[PDB]
């Protein structure tokens, strides 16, 4: 039904915030439910109530005090207003869902860092949530490059929040690299390159266990073989290969900077 | 089977710690599983393996650094050794389960306070866990006064941990009063005095909402009615009435000191 | 028709603000009319426009600069959103009306204190407005304990505003005690205890005239006789007696602290 | 029989510490014999005696004062407890054997450095002991990647001990590179690439004789040829080649840092 998937995504995201944290972070759950209501409103035709709800969420996040989240909220407000005036329902829905996921991941990461959890669980949870959002957006109809751009925007927001809170840079780089690696592994696996995806997952697992250099070399070998495949295909290479290559290069940079 | 209830209690307690916190507090889950293994060893006949496991748990708790919980662990060690040598299996099992519950509640309260949770959720969770332990101990066969003494021992451990962590006294008093109120309400309801139990629950709910004086007066009126019933019954008053009266007096003093 | 009563209540409240003050306090009248529009919107089925209007009122009160009023507005926003999502129309209406009455009483009390009016007329006006709100809520269907909790929240907001403005504590205690006394007198009279209600009104009148100790003793005698009646009834005492007893105890505390 | 190999390994390891050192390092032999007793207990079915013995070994190593060894002991304790509860006998046995080898190698390396021995004999002894452990684990049934991870854990413990004791970094890098080189040479030889293994051994021998740059270039040429073979095979490359490549890269980094 696709729409029911969006409403269930919003409700399940709010319930996941409640399960992970409880009532210590309730403004985030309120904002996520508001964004779900806005996404529901978009799907029937009402385009002004969506703008009003997005402005309400912007006020809530401004009261919360997360600079990157507020910036993303302003950008979503402007782009969603313009697209809804023009008639691009799908991209406005994608922006609303990306904002909701960004708020949820910010709350979850803040709770995990305050508790004192290691970077492994944060990395797996962020990767799983990004995978769920990617599947939802692909079911909706958003083109893949825009989906990847939205996911990178969400990851940028999460990284900014973690850096501002006080986390040491190495752990932030580790979790961002793990998220990029799982995204790239999913992208490669979708195209049928199961062994390459398995190698990427092995590299991610070795990275999360403290074995940095071994994961670095595994990733470099995977990158070289991906380049061989891409340049053998020619100019008919599906966008999955190029997006996975870019994500792997970002992961290489982040892992090297560790 | 009663025993299966004991091992399931230990495993479910560990799983609840994992659900509430995750992997940020893993030594507590290790200690709870060790105490569950000790309780399983006691029920089979082996009395020295239980002592060795309790000593291992004591070492783990000494490494953790929770002074009151270590004190409780030492007392459990001594009493369990003496009772198992004599042959009091049930009381040793009760002490082991009380220690496990104390560790679990200490971990949960520490996580909740670190997050920034309100006192309401802590109060309800502590009350529910104490109720589960009380039902298990009553099913085992421990006499009621000893069960209650163990419950206030666990509550004293939790209070000491909360004071040492840095919580303001008023919230600690509020959660202690809520725990005593729910314990007394269950004790009264077991005897059939459902209206008095309902009044006690109303007093607890008004206390948790910040309405201190109204809850104080409701508790005082309930105390006078309980005294009237107790002095009408005479010397044939079941132990439930006396234990509930003592718990209500402690809750009254705690609420007054708020 | 009940609904027409709500709309007329909002309009009459705004007109009463205008009559008492004029155009010196116009933001309060604007907020009251906005809340009346929200209450009208709730009653047809639209639950998002109500949230948007409540957020608008929150912004208006944040610009006004009344800390307690803003806190009550935030709490009303959250609870009304949750209840309207679940489907509790009546409690959302009650919260909106309580917020409107709180704004109106804050404006009226500020005007009366700025003019230099004595506490007697302030107390009578506050009591009359609380009585009107109580009758409206009882006609709507809100359970009595929740109505009393809402009225106490409104009184807390008014007390906080008066304390922050600069009023001497004795007059604030006097007006709060008078409001509690008239509420308790109405509650007792509804149950048929006309003579007890008359004694409570006599105590309130002696309190407002400066005769503090005589009113204190009259109230203590009324409290003792109410306790006699309550403990003679047993556990079948209607909620009116218990709520009146709690209100009388709060009045006793406030009068003693004078 | 496989098990008899385990007890003989423990006893022969303890006898080897006695032969190399004598009675100057007796706590290490005590710990190794305790770990052998734990390994014997695991293979018989008793899973709590193993935990008690591992805790005893942890106390012994805490008294000794080797921080890395204590850390490895704690990790082995936790992982072995969890796996034995689940039912993974083989991995718990592997962890116990890895801890025993780590203690033995730490004692031997400390004695060798205190005497003033050159790095060559230390490197050969460490390589031989790691080879024996690898053969034992492969006979048991542990998968190769986990065996290699355990071997680098042991090597990390030894390296940390050497750094903390006072050895100059260059000799530590030399011995670690030699150990990695012999491990990779054995891994390559197992697959039939005997000439590549011979070249790796030649590089190790040139490294141990002070000829650093020649060994560096020989290793680089071997790495390029191994990469050629790996990329010629494709995705059907046995895990031996990938693990050898990772080990060779770590050895290359260590040699370059010399
Ligand atoms: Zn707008
Ligand atoms: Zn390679
Ligand atoms: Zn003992
Ligand atoms: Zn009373
Ligand atoms: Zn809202
Ligand atoms: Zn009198
Ligand atoms: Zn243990
Ligand atoms: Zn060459």
């Amino acid at each position: 039904t696709v729409e029911e998937e969006v409403i269930r995504f919003a409700e399940e995201l709010a319930e996941e915030i409640r399960r992970v944290t409880g009532e210590a972070y309730r403004e985030y759950a309120e904002a996520v439910r508001h964004l779900g209501e806005a996404a529901k409103a978009v799907l029937e035709g009402n385009s002004v109530e969506a703008d009003l709800i997005v402005t309400d969420v912007l006020r809530l996040l401004e009261r919360i005090g997360e600079e990157g989240l507020v910036k993303l909220a302003r950008e979503v407000h402007e782009r969603s207003f313009e697209l809804l005036r023009k008639g691009n329902r799908v991209e406005a829905l994608a922006l609303i869902l990306a904002l909701a996921l960004a708020v949820a991941l910010t709350a979850v990461s803040k709770a995990f860092f305050l508790l004192g959890q290691p970077a492994r669980l944060i990395a797996e949870y962020v990767g799983e949530k990004l995978l769920e959002l990617r599947r939802l957006l692909e079911k909706l109809g958003v083109p893949l490059p825009e989906v990847i751009a939205l996911l990178l925007r969400v990851l940028e927001v999460v990284e900014e929040s973690l850096k501002a809170m006080g986390m040491e840079p190495r752990e932030i780089n580790r979790v961002l690299a793990a998220a990029y690696l799982t995204l790239a592994a999913e992208l490669l696996e979708r195209l049928g390159l199961t062994a390459l995806a398995a190698r990427i997952r092995r590299a991610r697992e070795l990275l999360l266990a403290g074995r940095v250099e071994e994961a670095l070399h595994l990733l470099q070998d995977a990158v070289e073989l991906l380049h061989e495949r891409i340049r053998e295909l020619g100019f008919e290479a599906p966008e999955e290969l190029l997006l996975a290559d870019l994500l792997l290069q970002r992961a290489l940079e982040l892992i090297s900077s560790i």
